[PDB]
């Protein structure tokens, strides 16, 4: 029944390099708005964050002419992605057959219950910010997001969509908030983990990812040490206070930094589920190392380095660490582990995680190597001041 509705060349704002991008453009009957580099001869699994499902579309002239603009809300996030065409006529041809198969596919809390804390950050449609529920004592994050531009799920190492209420032109989320302190403060704390610990941390982000990948069929696609946290209790929780932001202006303007970007997404190329492995690589390089696996200060650099640039490895690394790390850091894809078809499973069955009941991380039997110094979800301790240290 998967068929494609209609396809051809368009021009792309890269997501993370704004520039225009040509890119060969398939739309399919289940939603699915997929952009390549190259004409594409040809997972199967559809991936959402594709997905042109529930998304409202805005013919613009700025800050080119005949360009049009999907705007998704993806969770609890807006993404937008902006095209280009050369003429009118074929950007109404687009918007009507995308708007035909996004119609196609159809087929008291409040405000003065919390206490505002801190600015945990801000983007283009609304805010996050660290709250204290009033009655509970407990701490969480509330993404208010403007209406205008607009629970059953629950994972043990996914920050938990604890309720969802909006306003007359605010829509909030608010999501549990891991007190057990931010783990870049904890791997900067301690400069580096031993390879047991990031095997721990790193068996509990590979569920969480297979869960995100097989079950919700969502590429996660910022996994970052930034966005990783700790419970009291000392197990990973993966943060979703992602915010649509703009880019920033040495000439060029940038959306974030890309560090910790897969080169197939640098290029505004198509990505899948990939990316996450990629991402886990960054992560575990950075536990196991000490530093970041690409640095250099000039971006037309950074990129290089992340594009062209192969990873080297200390010699204090055992090799089982290294196989791991070669095989998520692999450039291409489809080369890479976990690249697969098998997915998480590919990963698993790697011998770095070896002895590892993937069941029992699931289920959190494995004993944390790190315990936070927290009394209990209310304790205060890493928001506090010394914190800095
Ligand atoms: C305005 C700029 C812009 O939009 N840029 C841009 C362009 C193109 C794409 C993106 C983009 O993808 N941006 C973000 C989107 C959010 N991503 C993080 C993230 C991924 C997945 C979840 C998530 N989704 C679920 C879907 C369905 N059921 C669930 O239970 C889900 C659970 C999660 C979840 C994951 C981790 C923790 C908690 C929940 C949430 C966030 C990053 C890239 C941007």
């Amino acid at each position: 029944d998967v068929a494609i509705v209609k396809e051809g060349w368009l021009h792309k704002r890269g997501e993370y390099i704004k520039t225009w991008r040509p890119r060969y453009f398939l739309l399919k009957n289940d939603g699915t708005f997929i952009g390549y580099k190259e004409r594409p001869q040809d997972r199967e699994a559809p991936l959402n964050n594709f997905s042109v499902a529930q998304c409202q579309l805005m013919k613009t002239e700025r800050p080119r002419p005949n360009t049009f603009i999907i705007r998704c809300l993806q969770w609890t996030t807006v993404i937008e992605r902006t095209f280009h065409v050369e003429t009118p006529e074929e950007r109404e041809e687009w918007t009507t057959a995308i708007q035909t198969v996004a119609d196609g596919l159809k087929k008291r809390v409040t405000m003065n219950e919390f206490e505002y804390l801190k600015l945990l950050g801000k983007g283009t449609f609304g805010k996050v910010i660290l709250v204290k529920e009033k009655a509970t004592g407990r701490y969480y994050a509330m993404k208010i997001l403007k209406k205008e531009v607009i629970q059953n799920s629950r994972h043990p190492f996914l920050t938990a969509l604890k309720y969802s209420f909006q306003t007359h032109d605010r829509l909030c989320f608010v999501m549990e908030y891991a007190n057990g302190g931010e783990l870049f403060f904890h791997l900067s704390r301690e400069r580096v983990f031993s390879e047991d610990r990031a095997r721990f941390y790193g068996a509990e982000i590979v569920s969480a990812l297979d869960y995100l990948h097989s079950e919700k069929n969502v590429v996660y696609r910022d996994l970052k040490l930034e966005n990783l946290m700790l419970d009291k209790d000392g197990h990973i929780k993966i943060t979703d206070f992602g915010l649509c932001k703009e880019g920033i202006k040495t000439m060029k303007t940038f959306c974030g930094t890309p560090e910790y970007l897969a080169p197939e997404v640098l290029e505004d190329n198509d990505y899948g589920r990939a990316v996450d492995w990629w991402g886990l690589g960054v992560v575990m390089y950075e536990m196991m190392c000490g530093r970041l696996p690409f640095y250099n200060q000039d971006h037309e650099k950074l990129f290089e380095l992340i594009l062209m640039e192969e990873i080297r490895f200390p010699r204090t690394l055992g090799p089982e660490a290294k196989s791991l790390l070669s095989g998520l850091l692999k450039k291409d894809p489809k080369q890479r582990l976990g690249g697969g078809s098998e997915d998480a499973k590919e990963i698993m069955q790697h011998r770095f995680f070896a002895g590892i009941v993937w069941q029992h991380v699931y289920e959190k039997k494995l004993s944390p190597p790190f315990k936070p110094q927290v009394t209990s979800e209310t304790d205060t301790r890493y928001f506090d001041e010394e914190f800095t240290a």
